[PDB]
């Protein structure tokens, strides 16, 4: 049962942002959100696709293990930052979307379809091409599906073996501290246009103590400028709510 | 082979200290440390067995799974640190005693030792209590033994499944960057004198980029004032060896 906290507009409205936080204690049946309508609207999910992406790549052996080097042929990247061989964890923390591509297009649309059947995503629409539906195709998710998602992986509750469920989420560390871990996923595709702007997110799960809150968050983006609130705003609710390190 | 580099005693005589690092590149077959027989010399383990004894837990199902929370049962403990519930990582980390306590006494020495046997862990010996052995006991690791043990755990190798050395490994996580990630473990048997000094350990791995480095440090503790040393040696060193910047 999700509920509206309507003070936790406060952190949208200064930046002009419109956008959606979805917070969960415990478990995906104890959530609150800044607006209701939008928690359950669903937007291309981008980079956040890399978390089931990976599942699905080691669970049909596409990638060996969470030892598999992804090397880097020379060739132009889009960013300069994923020109260099990379980890699996590496590839996912700098979202180096080439690598993604390729092991969409080993996966295949066939078994790519029944592994987002199994994990109940989005609207589980892959039409756009088997290596970009996530980044300008057809694939729609919502902030509440995000956090029913991660609460399975968190769980080891996906339709996947425990061991590439734990191999993921070792990937999705960002903040390690004795008694608080952040596991954690940014995503972002594009300005779009004024008229039709593109999405920004960040989902994933903060452990504090014995306690775990799951998130998820999105943004109207058409400008590149704004990228960070897609952490800012999150982080800035959460510590309001005592979650922080 | 391992290999003898005495350059690095200066990061250690400039700070009082007697002790040993092993780092390895890529795996065990290309090792180096400041001293050859150091590195070889088997020290009790301390907390550093924590890694061993949270395997032992999940294989012999003493520990449920990853989410099992020890709870506090609400009587003292010797630090405030303990005084209350914790997760299994955060019991590694905060290194909670009583609860490793309670799961040895589980375990058990027959299983204990079979493990133990499994894992070619030190000099096997756990006489001293089944509760203490690894704090006050007989029990004896060297630094290289520790980096083969841990080889063998990033590996998945050791005689355990994959999922309880994963879950293990996630517990040991210290450090996080995109291409930088530190699973580590301190250790400290207690500040003894200088005659009879204690044994201090930071031991762990390093991934950078797609490299990995294997680590084991310690050194004799006879001044309370010292401990942060077995972070601080052994970073001097890697920063020499452009392991932390770039």
């Amino acid at each position: 049962s999700i509920t509206e906290n309507t003070s936790w507009n406060k952190e949208f409205s200064a930046e002009a942002v419109n956008g959606v936080f979805v917070l969960c204690k415990s478990s995906s049946k104890s959530c609150a959100t800044n607006d209701l309508a939008r928690a359950s609207k669903e937007y291309l999910p981008a980079s956040t696709f890399k978390i089931p992406n990976a599942i699905i790549g080691l669970e049909t052996g596409v990638i060996k293990n969470e030892h598999q080097v992804f090397k880097w042929d020379g060739k132009p990247r889009a960013m300069k930052q994923w020109e260099r061989d990379l980890t699996l964890r590496g590839a996912i923390q700098v979202s180096a979307v080439p690598v993604f591509q390729q092991i969409a297009r080993e996966v295949g649309e066939v078994r790519m379809q029944k592994y987002l059947k199994k994990f109940s995503y989005g609207n589980q629409n892959i039409s756009g091409g088997i290596d970009k539906f996530w980044l300008e195709g057809q694939l729609r998710i919502s902030a509440v599906n995000q956090v029913e998602f991660l609460e399975s992986l968190y769980l080891n509750k996906l339709s996947a073996s425990k061991e590439n469920q734990l191999i993921v989420k070792e990937a999705l560390v960002t903040e390690a501290a004795p008694e608080y871990l952040v596991h954690s996923k940014t995503g972002f595709s594009g300005v779009g246009t004024e008229s039709n702007p593109g999405v920004a997110w960040w989902v994933g799960w903060v452990e504090k103590e014995t306690e775990v809150y799951f998130f998820a968050f999105n943004m109207d983006i058409d400008n590149e400028s704004k990228l960070p609130l897609r952490k800012s705003i999150p982080t800035k609710i959460m510590e309001s709510e005592g979650i922080i390190g």
